[PDB]
């Protein structure tokens, strides 16, 4: 008598109806896995810092949850990780980059609560009882992401985590293909996919081309620039000191960098000896000799260049004729903020760098990418996660071209439970789930 699988769950806590806070929640039997535990930044909301996913329904069953798995070390993936493990104690497993990130977050929270972390990477099998989970790389804006495959008798239950696929990024960012194809002719039973990029036609610009048009629209600034992103978009900050080496500028930090400090230490940056200077030196500098990055104390870049625009800002604010790179993908929740911004920063007398009709910089696949991880994986059943609803309609869209059945194809909310018995799956169950607000 082999153990064999009966009932499986996907109950998403966080990460529909919206594109960050992602948490997954699979069942499989009396086993309960988390995949992810992200946060969203406030939507234009009062008093609020961050907004994490309400987890009562997995605090309701934790003695069954067995781990919380991290996909990579972004703030949609791990950003409520500190706040989960308040409520809960399971295992923690991700990256060695992921690892660190979160035990910095967890530091600068002062929470000295022993955590019981796992690095994993793409040769590791975690065995449980009902299921062996194991990981591949996926190539995203963060090095050593991972994307999870849970095991069952039914087939794989594979979480891609956020993802994109370019073959100019190389080493740490370079996707496991052959590891994916061998998880799609094994069989997958349910594909759980990133839907951020799904209304965008073809594939995003690739990163030497972005960072090609960066060098031309840097080379144009004639006083300082700032760069505005996340301080998880290591790929770009790579091609900002690249380019910075390349026109004599130094490059200055404004922001929490602790990301930075981390990686580098473990190797995960090329930098020139003598470009990073300290933020209270810039205004030594002439104007046309810096680049500011600046990604936000809390890790939020919107709020910081507002702040700066507006003069508001602790540390250094926007002066005229200073120039703007605004590298950040816009979402509904924060489309409001960035418009704001915008017009404060003409306002101010700065020049915001106009976008390229040509490029479409993102670090989530676009409809072309999807399709290749649609057609690698062939699911049975699949559910598009990470994006408001018209993205996952538009990802249940290629799904459905690539040849997944339409009846197996699984459009959810935040709370439902879509649920597998190995006869039917259904979606006829709802669980608490919302936005849990946190300030200072
Ligand atoms: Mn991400």
């Amino acid at each position: 008598i082999k153990k064999k699988n009966k009932d499986i769950r996907i109950i998403p806590l966080g990460g529909v109806g919206e594109i960050a806070k992602n948490m997954y929640i699979v069942e499989v039997d009396d086993e309960m896995f988390m995949l992810d535990a992200g946060l969203m930044f406030p939507e234009d909301m009062l008093g609020v810092d961050i907004v994490i996913p309400d987890i009562q329904y997995v605090i309701e069953n934790k003695e069954r949850l067995k781990g919380i798995f991290l996909t990579h070390g972004a703030e949609h993936a791990i950003g409520a990780v500190s706040y989960v493990l308040e409520q809960i104690d399971a295992p923690v497993y991700g990256s060695k980059l992921t690892i660190a990130l979160v035990k910095e977050a967890m530091k600068a929270r002062n929470i000295k609560k022993k955590v019981r972390y796992y690095t994993v990477n793409h040769d590791s099998i975690m065995r449980f009882k009902n299921v062996n989970v194991s990981f591949f790389n996926t190539t995203h804006s963060i090095p050593d992401s991972l994307g999870v495959c849970i095991h069952t008798s039914y087939g794989s239950i594979v979480y891609t985590g956020e993802f994109k696929f370019d073959q100019s990024l190389h080493g740490h960012y370079a996707p496991d293909l052959k590891r994916m194809a061998e998880i799609g002719d094994e069989g997958v039973f349910a594909l759980i996919s990133d839907s951020t990029e799904a209304e965008k036609p073809g594939y995003n610009t690739p990163e030497n081309i972005i960072e090609h048009h960066m060098y031309d629209a840097f080379a144009k600034v004639k006083g300082r620039l700032i760069v505005s992103c996340y301080a998880s978009n290591f790929v770009r900050i790579q091609q900002v000191l690249n380019i910075a080496s390349q026109l004599n500028r130094k490059v200055s930090f404004l922001g929490r960098e602790s990301s930075f400090n981390i990686a580098r230490k473990m190797g995960y940056f090329d930098i020139p000896k003598d470009l990073l200077i300290p933020i209270n030196e810039v205004e030594n500098y002439p104007k046309n000799e810096v680049i500011i990055i600046a990604t936000g104390m809390q890790g939020e870049p919107v709020e910081a260049l507002s702040q700066m625009a507006r003069k508001k800002h602790k540390i250094m604010n926007i002066e005229e004729g200073d120039s703007i790179f605004l590298a950040i993908t816009a979402s509904a929740n924060m489309e409001v903020i960035i418009a704001d911004t915008l017009n404060e920063l003409v306002r101010a007398g700065a020049h915001i760098i106009p976008n390229n009709k040509k490029i479409h910089a993102s670090s989530h696949g676009c409809m072309e990418e999807l399709k290749m991880m649609l057609n690698i994986m062939k699911p049975e059943y699949f559910v598009p996660v990470q994006g408001e609803f018209k993205m996952q309609i538009a990802h249940a869209k290629l799904a459905a071209e690539t040849g997944v059945a339409p009846e197996k194809i699984f459009l959810v909310e935040k709370g439902d439970v879509i649920s597998y018995n190995g006869k039917d799956m259904i979606l006829n169950e709802k669980v608490q789930s919302g936005n849990i607000l946190i300030d200072g």
